[PDB]
C-alpha cells in the first residue's frame, strides 16, 4: 500500500507531539516533555485509500534539535505548526519553511500551516494573519486543538491530500 511520510515541525511547545499523539493514540498529552525525535506509524483509510502514515515528530527546542536536518530529508510532506497564543512561534514559521526547502532542495514542497491550541482564548495570532502567510506559500491554513481534537484529523489528512497533488 501507499506510505505517506509526514514530518511535524515548529517551535518548542506549540503542540507538535500533542497533535501527533491525539491523531495516532486518541488522547491528549497534558504535560510538557520536550521531544528529541520520535516516529509513529499507523494504517488508516483516507478518502477510500488504505494508507500507511509514517509520522516524524521533531524537536522544537534548539537544544534537542540536533539531527533534525537529516531525519527530515525523507519527508514527503510537512505540518508547519505554530500556536495561536504564541506570536513568536508564528514569526518563526519562516525558519522552518526555509529549512524544509533546504532538506528537500525544492521550492515546491507539500506543506500545511497549522495554528494549534485554538481552544485557548489568549489569541495573539488572528486567523486572517495566518491565512495570509499560508496564501504566500500557496498552502492551506488549518486551526487545531490537540486538547479537543478540533481540526486534528483534518490537518493531517489535508497534508496527505497536498502530497497527492504533487
Ligand atoms: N490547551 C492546549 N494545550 C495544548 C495543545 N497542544 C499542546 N498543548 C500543551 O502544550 C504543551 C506542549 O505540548 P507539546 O505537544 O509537548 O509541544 P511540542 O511542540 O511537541 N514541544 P517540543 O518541540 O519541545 O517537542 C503541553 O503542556 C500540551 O498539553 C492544544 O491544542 N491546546
Ligand atoms: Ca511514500
Ligand atoms: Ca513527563
Ligand atoms: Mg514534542
Ligand atoms: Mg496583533
Amino acid at each position: 500500500m501507499t506510505e505517506y511520510k509526514l514530518v511535524v515541525v515548529g517551535a518548542g511547545g506549540v503542540g507538535k507531539s500533542a497533535l501527533t499523539i491525539q491523531l495516532i493514540q486518541n488522547h491528549f498529552v497534558d504535560e510538557y516533555d520536550p521531544t528529541i525525535e520520535d516516529s509513529y506509524r499507523k494504517q488508516v483509510v483516507i478518502d477510500g485509500e488504505t494508507c500507511l502514515l509514517d509520522i516524524l515528530d521533531t524537536a522544537g527546542q534548539e537544544e534537542y534539535s540536533a539531527m533534525r536536518d537529516q531525519y527530515m530529508r525523507t519527508g514527503e510532506g510537512f505540518l508547519c505548526v505554530f500556536a495561536i497564543n504564541n506570536t513568536k512561534s508564528f514569526e518563526d514559521i519562516h525558519q522552518y519553511a526555509e529549512q524544509i526547502k533546504r532538506v528537500k532542495d525544492s521550492d515546491d514542497v507539500p506543506m500545511v500551516l497549522v495554528g494549534n491550541k485554538c481552544d485557548l482564548a489568549a489569541r495573539t495570532v488572528e486567523s486572517r494573519q495566518a491565512q495570509d502567510l499560508a496564501r504566500s506559500y500557496g498552502i492551506p491554513y488549518i486551526e487545531t486543538s490537540a486538547k479537543t481534537r478540533q481540526g486534528v484529523e483534518d490537518a493531517f489528512y489535508t497534508l496527505v491530500r497536498e502530497i497527492r497533488q504533487h
